[PDB]
């Protein structure tokens, strides 16, 4: 619906405020589920970023884009990651997330889950195959991230799991 409609501002809005009802109404009268702000954010971005999951499912039940990417190559699950919601994470890969997106600094969910030592987030990504091998732009994997952070329990997971 449009590009940058204000119709689409509000559904970015009431996603990341986590306002169910306001949600439900916007999209009845036609917002787009992919709109996207000047920082190239998703509703869903926004509701995966603030920690509302079941805001985060309907908007993938009307056919919001899993995989969509922000101005700086985050993807929906970068910030479910990054901000440490488990279950979004989880909700996210069953709906077809890329594990092995890459944001602009050559970083995966991986590497951002393991840098703010999310020790269960890390372990849902492994099982649903996240490459271990995949390193980023300054030549650091997730385990690189746990070794120089001094986190060993963190660094025995991405070993042994
Ligand atoms: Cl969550």
């Amino acid at each position: 619906h449009h590009h940058g409609s204000d119709l689409g501002k509000k559904l970015l809005e009431a996603a990341r405020a986590g306002q169910d009802d306001e949600v439900r109404i916007l999209m009845a009268n036609g917002a787009d589920v992919n709109a996207v702000d000047e920082y190239g954010s998703t509703p869903l971005h926004l509701a995966a970023l603030a920690g509302h999951l079941e805001i985060v499912e309907v908007l993938l039940k009307n056919g919001a884009d899993v995989n969509a990417y922000d101005t700086r190559g985050l993807t929906p699950l970068h910030l479910a990651a990054l901000y440490g919601h488990l279950e979004i994470v989880e909700v996210l890969l069953k709906h077809g997330a890329d594990v092995n997106a890459r944001d602009r600094y050559g970083d995966t969910p991986l590497h951002l889950a393991a840098e703010l030592g999310h020790l269960e987030i890390v372990e849902v990504l492994l099982k649903n195959g996240a490459d271990v091998n995949a390193q980023d732009k300054f030549g650091k994997t997730a385990f690189d991230i746990s070794i120089d952070n001094g986190n060993e329990d963190l660094a025995e997971i991405l070993q042994k799991l």
